[PDB]
């Protein structure tokens, strides 16, 4: 359990836009709103290039959430920062809260390879989907309840799984015990979003997820390039 | 789990329909959100016209939700395209989102039968049920832990019982593992809507139903023809 | 599983009332609200005349709703086009949607026995009691993994409990497996509501209550006449 | 089963107060609006008085809820009378609905010990803790599936760890099968509001809390004399 | 079960920010909103000087709240008095609630390990985690029907892991039997929100929350200084 190490928090933030409202709100307001909002992203596109944190906005499909802003930053008061000026821009009032996760990029500190993954930039796929997930501690599938070699064995096949999906899907997984509800928010980023579906599907057939996934709500979305983010609020 | 054929993505978008708000917009202004979300099925039409995605209205009985849309479109993005045309028209202003489900129609793919079935054009049957359902993961009766063939043995009854059906029901089956918040989204459309509480209920009596479904919320709705939908929202 | 009779499907409605909002309506405009609702029932009780289907309405008791309607009707579309009259009258703008059920009376039809029970004139009783219920499909205490004669013989206790208490509560049973949320709904109307927690608890000491039911949430209310209608909407 | 005496039914109705609303409404109206709700009680009171029921109002702590009335009165549509006069108050226009139970006080009518457990004058008492409670139907710890003599038992010790905590908190417990979503409503009263956690807990270690009892929420509060009511609206 | 001893009340009063509303607000109104909210603050301060109770605020990251405020008080008339004098403010309007968790700190009164332990000055760390938890009693794993030893020795382990992070992680349980809907209220306190990640994973890896731990939502924050609240509530 100490072995884990540990890259930038991160929040995923899901939104739902409030479409009738932000109708109602005359044109050139909403011009300014979204012209905020870009600078705001514009902001956190800085963050990006000076490799002091990431960030990623995708369009949920579905009504569980209609966009979501997931943040990357290398400490909890810098994710709080940018959650409360997202929520104090014009553009948040229509953007009502949908789901939240916060979550630590988890996995030495200064090897590249541990770099690239704790410190992530996430890829500019066209579709992600995220899902939180826990290990059941439930009766005779408690995960926690395993040995640490069982526990390893099991994990051995969804490193398998995952790697067959590996150069489709890119898996970004955080960990949020004692951040959040559950254990893990697992975020795939594809460009084709049915390789989710072939991914997480193969993976409930280890008896790692058989067994010990229990998971949370899915969102599938797709990439809200910021020259696109004008058009998909325009009414 | 590599052998699931994918068709087309579906959404089922339930609303439920602010009635008192509707009431309060003027008659001439209502008049024209009917027309303006009559001119958006209308895209939706051709595009089913050109085989290129397929869409049903329904009313929805009971309070979970007014009206169903359920979109089939070849891509997640072309989804997330309607979902987003939809609600941002005027008549969305009055459909609150209810509950939603997306999911890709799934099972070579040049063969018709697969062909028809994963590029299915829904029925314009007089009623449609909905529910999305899981495999049950849960101690002995771990779907997931089970042996393929066992897994194939419990889907031959269900297929028998389902196959008693046919000519009454058509089923569609929806995949959403990785898509949303459960493994399959089932629609059933048929004329006759006792004939869904005939299906499922024996369907419950097969062990795969009985041992391993989990399923979610129901939803029955009668078709809402584009002749009716002036109609249907008249106050 | 294909041995069940059916009846008229079934409605339960119910809505919570918006006092403050209704207070906030004048005097004159809340009169013809009521006015404008009672003939809509006036519609149903002609209905109910030509014995084409029957309604109750209930002022449920609690917080969780405040007013039942409860519709059968010969078909589902039946059910809808009145849930959409009622919707559309000025008293349901203060009628919040609280829960509904939709269901099936479910018990040859030609039998004046059994059209009575399909067909049922819905019991002008003092109050009124109803919680959708399933029959657990849990593990060891599957219902659905039981023999049918288990089945018939764990019924045949639970005949004996609703029999004991039959000549006090009358008690509707209509199904909603693929119509709803659960698998039963279960209706009981009694002149003493006592006598609807004598009958639930003493059930619930029977094998197929105690080792198979989920129940839903149970709503209890009083019988609203339409001569007291107008009384109780009275601010 | 068919032992159980029946007293009082009994309303807990939990209402949040609308705070900022409330503060927006003029004091002149604010304070009328005390009045009016004033004069309920002091009817509610005059009921007490006759022994013809009873009540308590007590402020919850916690965002659970802000207010409880508990009312109890001898029939089920008196009690609907009193929680329809509540809400057409106006001060209720601010008591929004938190969470309701409905129940009978249960435990040969005449003996006076019973009748005074059988038709409570609630104790006016500093604090109250209120929970619903079931008995677990769950598997092996399935209460309704024990034997008679197994149930008597395991109630022994529970009206033992009962008895340690009586002349500290005084219990009313109402049945609720079929009244309401749980078996039971637990309402203890006591001076010290410690003595609910140290009763409750103790309880848990008996094997028919331990075993059997599934809980809903607790809610706990302070007695609001209807002397400090108008303070308590001050805003 | 007799045996824990009894310190301050505590409230967990989490609230989420209306910020649209809020900036709606006039900024000199607002401006005397936060002067308003701050000298509430302040007679907490008082209080917490005069050592008869203790506050914390922090600003919660994530949608679940957007703000705790954490009192201890002596009595949970004090608390309560707290939260309505809380909810009476005018930054309260835009202060809607979210969740909260009432509790007692919990462990001979008199010795100042005890006393320091019941009656504790929160500690003004950078960051707060609360979760509310339960000790499973479901099946085999209860926790309830355990022997007084074994439940001993299970939490001789979960001392153990508390203590690996002592000096890093304050943790404040407060038992919740029969005072709110779990039975302890878990905070942490640290200057490294991942030691919150660290502690209760490998907590986690213990029997006792490996078997018996159900917990709630987990929320973290920052600590939000008095200083830096009319800056946080800037818009």
């Amino acid at each position: 359990a100490a072995q884990t190490l540990d890259g930038w928090y991160c929040l995923h933030d899901f939104r739902t836009i409030d479409w009738s409202a932000w109708k109602t709100l005359p044109n050139e307001e909403r011009e300014a709103a979204i012209s905020e909002f870009l600078a705001l992203v514009d902001q956190w596109e800085t963050t990006e290039s000076e490799k002091q944190g990431s960030h990623a906005v995708y369009t949920i499909v579905g009504q569980k959430a209609d966009i979501l802003f997931m943040i990357l930053r290398p400490t909890l008061d810098e994710l709080h920062e940018i959650e409360t000026a997202l929520n104090k821009t014009k553009l948040a009032d229509y953007l009502l809260p949908a789901y939240s996760y916060v979550s630590v990029v988890e996995l030495p500190y200064q090897i590249p390879e541990v770099r690239r993954r704790l410190y992530p930039i996430l890829p500019k796929t066209n579709y992600i989907c995220f899902y939180p997930m826990d290990k059941r501690r439930q009766g005779n599938d408690n995960w926690y309840m395993l040995s640490m070699e069982q526990r390893r064995e099991l994990m051995r096949a969804h490193g398998m799984t995952g790697r067959k999906y590996a150069g489709k899907v890119t898996q970004i997984i955080t960990g949020s015990v004692g951040l959040d509800d559950f254990e893990w928010g697992v975020t795939l980023f594809s460009d084709d979003a049915l390789q989710f579906k072939k991914l997480v599907y193969e993976m409930r057939f280890d008896e790692v997820s058989a067994r010990f996934g229990e998971f949370g709500s899915f969102f599938v979305g797709t990439r809200l390039p910021m020259e696109n983010v004008s058009s998909f609020f325009h009414v």
